[PDB]
């Protein structure tokens, strides 16, 4: 047992109002501000967060969240990663408090991704989930953690080296007339973190978030084509997680993947060399 | 395999006669008198006991009951025990008769909480569990054991450092505005002990006795109203296990938390800064 | 929509103390003493009560209690009863108080049993059924109502003209080598009445109560066989019902048919010449 | 409510322990000889026979008895039957008596078969079905009486109105390169009698059986091929019934059509102009 | 993984035509005679066999057949015993084509009941089971092999230490006012092996056989009755097994013990004082 | 975790365009050319292909691709077979890329069959199987991989340590009078390799192949007759799978055994002398 979700992530913006304003009208999501001067959040369910919002920022990642089970869990997996060479902190208490969990430490990934991982989240019970418009449904969360993300690498297998280490599972599944791309899981979420080869100018090419409702992903679509934001990918359904997503700008320039469906992890690894429709190329530069 | 559940408790109580009418009218527990001079039990199910009441006593908690398995699991865990560096004792087939057990060890926790661990309880499918007022259900016991306890620690890491040998999971569940509150499961009770650093004049805080009918539990409350007896926490549900409970007194001054609708225990670690709704104080000094 | 179920019965004993141990003890059905000089109850479920035990008696039966669902369906049954040419009494609100009963008819089978019919049966859902012994199960009652009878008949054709016309169903299931027994159902039991052409000295039989527990049958067999009381009938599977039941003496003389595992009612008539096993004779003159 | 069964048929034979052989070592059907000097029975189940097998005979069809549910559907039947004109007979309680049934009444369809509709059929639950070879399975009976019958008719609108009145329903099924066929349904069974206007110098063209196991339907095949016994039609899936059926000769002369996975009767008119695979023409002649 | 199921057992009778009459009549098991001088077998299922009757006899238990998964298991047990310092014979190819097995060992268990361990029984898909008189249903056998057998004992300890280490579980489940009581599963049949420390004249204290349909038991207890064979033990409930079960002589002078409804073994070992309600001592000296 | 199925197989022919239209007509198979001079491939589902079918061939089989679910389970498997001794070849990026697979490995089983271990199928979701005639239904393919090969062998027990060491469970499951005939499963397929010690003049005995619908097993074997084409076993069913298979020829002269109804493959270990019913010789020389 070591990591078993994507818990949180943290992003830094440059406006931060026209993030309130896309997060709540374009995708639902809930914001809540605790008057701290540099930063908001953005909810999905019962977690106090699922996503921090920081102020004066980059217009990217700031830091993945990835979460363990307990504390045996959070020290096994601290131990493993330093007797393989990696550079790891254990945070201490006001670092712990600043991202509401119990244990923390800190590391980045061989891309230079900053990697954080925790036990404990804080959990808001008393506080029903309440979206920032009204919805059909709900996020797929759970067990599958907030979503997924692909992150820039620049040594494949280095990478793929260290999810290992984190407890997940997967590898090549797309070979593109060739550009391969790597795709891991650790929990039922069929990927939770994906990769390839390629520049980017930024840490993050794009986060997923799924709804429970394809009424809701359909009315997201529409809100983005209401709003003449631009879609990156048209419509289509993945080969490998089955789901039907389509890709928009955020107000970071980096890409949201709304979607709908998405299928069960598996361990017996295939790979394909193209998806099963749609996803065609509209707004270029993404 | 360790420890699968709390299966017995033993207490003591100046007013044994409060206790059997206590027992049967406000709380449905049948009273099992065997013409003992010193004791009586209290039944739930098709166990022979799930409490022993001991006479001329101190109004707390005797000793908790933990049940494994089987002899193998039994002597595994008394072996660990001795070499962990802790002083437990094997009883003699006496001892073990008198709490109606195949095999019995006793020692304390590192609160002073006299603990037993035990393997193969009386069972007495020949008498059916007869409750001691008109039950419209019955108790919820089976894998998730009796009930659970709050008790008194004076060093919360030793404790939990005990109770993990013995099999238990968990941690801190709740930060309180700050006070932290360490509950652990050892089955699909959602917790079957729980404690943390506050002063107790007694071993005992609470005892939870969950219903499997709702309606049973509200008429366990209308007869604590009825009785004119104190109800220190009023009716709430909990974030942890998210059972519907209040928390009444006891003839012997501790609590009990009459309850329903218990959720299973999880080895994901959350925690939580409040309960999702109730559980406000109303009589004082509890 | 006629008579759904057979609601309650009533029955004179001449020894009140000896029913009520019995009954308890024997049976496990829950004793009702309202203060009334000349009669107590007997409870099965939340039904205020089942059966009326009327003092200073006969030892017989006193009347049937056939539950319509409603105050339409008693108009409508009571109408086809008179233009039918039967004899009927519509009661007045005193009668139905004493039955506890919203509505009230009273008249007379072809064999001379009281038949009583009725909608809104007062159910005391504050006071749940608490067995007269402890019990691992509880009763077979709901939709199938209290259990059956057979009752004495002078003119099979007839009786089967009335309760015919009273909505329920069947006919000669058994050719005994040649005595034919007719059984009929007005539900999901699969007989609520039944009876032949033979002499009786009493106007019933016996009555059939269904445990929803084979401990519950095995151990009432137990104290039966213990307390020396009379088995006119071993155990043994009926064709018909396919229950697993014997037949005891009461404290009135007229047979208790204990049984477990009713099967549904069918509508597609059959007949037999004999049941599955046993029912073997033991104790004579019954 | 009217027919719901094809309940028992009886056929003459000239070669009774042939018969006898046949249907317990090829079909597995239970012999019961109850001494009679003219006849015997064929088991399949509960009931205490389902065909009557009578000596001295044609080698061919003596009569089809159709199940209706009770005495009502029965007076209800017979008078519809009269007032439509045909020609009936209600039976005595000696010619009811030697079927084995409560009512008994005969007439003969339009194409000159003799046909009988009973209810209360004897059911010896006593005395369960034991087959006349080993059986992997056992029967389909229940709520699609004993299989179904293909019988010669002159005028297949005449015979539609009779089955019809009798509560039948079904049309042609089959046109063939052209050929109706007719094919009607009483319950569940995708059909209980069909036929065509073909010649035919027996009533009966053939009786269908159908096993609950494929691997009796199998080793039935496979005894007719070691007793070189022969096959009219080979293997096949017929486009109404969706059954895996044979067509093997009888010691009569008829064909017995051992099946396996009956499809459900459906009210929605359909017709095929052909099978779903096999069913082709082996030996000839039948 | 280690011995999963009783497969099979020998006996040793003195009157074979006797054991005929009695396993076909009165239990309804299946006679096969391939010819042998000196034996022959009785089915329960597709196995080619479960009991070996083995003429010219001591009416007594020859030997015990516990069944291992495959070659793996075998060999692995094999080396067990061994290390362990017991005495094993591994078979060569004529003793295990005796038994119908593929690999088979020998030894005696401490109290010197001979015991078998084999791997792969032959199975005779081709001859489905046919019961020796008309069963409602069949036996319960398949993943919790053919029964139960109490076997004498003369050291408790070693006998649990020998089970033990051929992969059984289980204790002391009854303590009867004391006369200890040790029971033992391999899968999930309730117990496999039981034992005491009591005399006993013969290996063979009982054999329990279960059948899917209380019917068939019933009609087996009514066989007993009718053909004056002693019942040692009535009718009642196991407090550990939950079945329903009589004990009746065989011809052999050893107890069968018939059943129904045998419950799910369980590793949390329980123990007991008596049994639900019934086997009452009726014939005496078994 | 070693081999999870058997995923590919390539076979040579003399007569390419007998083979295509055999494939799709004959069985229903998928027809895929991509243009390449000397192969064409069969698809049964969603892979790129099932079978690779070589021309200028032996009218043999040419390698069995075995598939593990990732890398780390490739190189766990490589270095066990390097460690007891076999003789194996990691292929290069150009070879895996022939067979279509992320890595791949050759060797040769004890009896000479080249046998290929893989991981990562080339899956074409965009491209839904398409079968090369109508079919009712589909393949069963999914965990249980393409079908069964029975194969040469020479020595038994070294082909069963190889396939062993793959992580294949199995051994003798027919004793024919004696031939022994071994049995390995690596999935829920009951078998996916057999094997005896027989003579054989090609490396292939035959190929199963899974219909998920009886109507198309049918429908396959009219196609055989129809068009003359040699069935050398008739139908039958397996006593080890329970499929209901015949056998015919194919044009390389080894045959194809198309199936319906396979069971899931069991670790315990059975054997049998004889199949359920049917599979006797027809076409004789195979
Ligand atoms: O490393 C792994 C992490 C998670 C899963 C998993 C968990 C639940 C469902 C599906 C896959 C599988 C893995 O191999
Ligand atoms: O420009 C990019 C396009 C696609 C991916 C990508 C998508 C899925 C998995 C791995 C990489 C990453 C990029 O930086
Ligand atoms: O979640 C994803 C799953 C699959 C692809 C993908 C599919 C085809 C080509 C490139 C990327 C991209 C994703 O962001
Ligand atoms: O130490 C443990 C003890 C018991 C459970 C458990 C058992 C059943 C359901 C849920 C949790 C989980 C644990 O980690
Ligand atoms: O006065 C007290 C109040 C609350 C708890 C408590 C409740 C739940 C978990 C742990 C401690 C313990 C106390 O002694
Ligand atoms: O069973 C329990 C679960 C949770 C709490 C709790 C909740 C909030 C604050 C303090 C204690 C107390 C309990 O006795
Ligand atoms: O007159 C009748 C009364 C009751 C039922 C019935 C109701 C429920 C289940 C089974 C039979 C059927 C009848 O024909
Ligand atoms: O002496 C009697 C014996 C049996 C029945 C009886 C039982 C079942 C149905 C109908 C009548 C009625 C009697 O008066
Ligand atoms: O409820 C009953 C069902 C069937 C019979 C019966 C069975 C056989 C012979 C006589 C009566 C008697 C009953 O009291
Ligand atoms: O006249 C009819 C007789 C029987 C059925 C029937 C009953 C059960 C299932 C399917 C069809 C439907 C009819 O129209
Ligand atoms: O020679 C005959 C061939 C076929 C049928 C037949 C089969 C099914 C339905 C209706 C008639 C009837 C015959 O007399
Ligand atoms: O039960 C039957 C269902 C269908 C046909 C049939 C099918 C095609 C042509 C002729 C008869 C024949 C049958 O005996
Ligand atoms: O040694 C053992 C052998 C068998 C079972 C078992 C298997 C299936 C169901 C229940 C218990 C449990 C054991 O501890
Ligand atoms: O005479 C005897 C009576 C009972 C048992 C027995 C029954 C169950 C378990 C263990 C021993 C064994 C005996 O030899
Ligand atoms: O299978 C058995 C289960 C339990 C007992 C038993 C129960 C009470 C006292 C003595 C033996 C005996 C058995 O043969
Ligand atoms: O070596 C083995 C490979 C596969 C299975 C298996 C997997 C799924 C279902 C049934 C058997 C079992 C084995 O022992
Ligand atoms: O001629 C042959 C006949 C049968 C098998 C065979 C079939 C199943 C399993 C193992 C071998 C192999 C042969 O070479
Ligand atoms: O898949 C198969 C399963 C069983 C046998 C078999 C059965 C009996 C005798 C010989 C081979 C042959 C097969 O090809
Ligand atoms: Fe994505
Ligand atoms: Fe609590
Ligand atoms: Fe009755
Ligand atoms: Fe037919
Ligand atoms: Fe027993
Ligand atoms: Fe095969
Ligand atoms: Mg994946
Ligand atoms: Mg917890
Ligand atoms: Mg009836
Ligand atoms: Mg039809
Ligand atoms: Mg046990
Ligand atoms: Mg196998």
């Amino acid at each position: 047992a070591a990591v078993i979700e994507l818990g949180y992530m943290g992003i830094s913006v440059k406006d931060p109002d026209a993030w309130k304003s896309f997060a709540t009208d374009m995708l639902g999501l809930q914001v809540l501000d605790e008057g701290e001067k540099d930063r908001f959040y953005l909810r999905m369910d019962y977690w106090h967060h699922r996503i921090v919002v920081h102020h004066n920022g980059q217009d990217d990642l700031e830091y993945l969240g990835w979460r363990v089970a307990g504390k045996p869990e959070f020290e096994a997996l601290g131990q493993k990663l330093i007797d393989a060479g990696y550079k790891i902190r254990i945070c201490d208490k006001v670092e712990a408090q600043e991202r509401m969990v119990l244990g923390l430490m800190k590391t980045e990934d061989p891309g230079g991704n900053p990697t954080e991982i925790f036990w404990g989240p804080r959990i808001d019970m008393s506080n029903p989930f309440h979206p920032g418009r009204p919805l059909h449904g709900k996020f797929v969360t759970g067990d599958q953690g907030l979503g997924h993300c692909i992150v820039r690498q620049t040594d494949v297998a280095e990478a793929h080296k260290f999810y290992s280490l984190l407890g997940f599972r997967g590898d090549v599944e797309y070979r593109i007339p060739t550009a391969e791309l790597s795709f891991m899981h650790c929990n039922a979420r069929d990927h939770s973190i994906a990769f390839g080869a390629m520049p980017a100018a930024k840490r993050l090419n794009h986060l997923m978030l799924e709804y429970t409702h394809m009424e809701d992903l359909g009315y997201t679509h529409q809100q983005f084509v209401k709003n003449e934001i631009d879609i990156a990918l048209q419509l289509g359904i993945h080969a490998n997680d089955k789901a039907l997503t389509f890709y928009g700008a955020t107000p970071s320039g980096w890409l949201i993947e709304p979607g709908w469906r998405g299928a069960t992890a598996i361990d017996e690894a295939e790979y394909y060399v193209g998806d099963i429709f749609g996803h065609g190329v509209e707004a270029t530069g993404y």
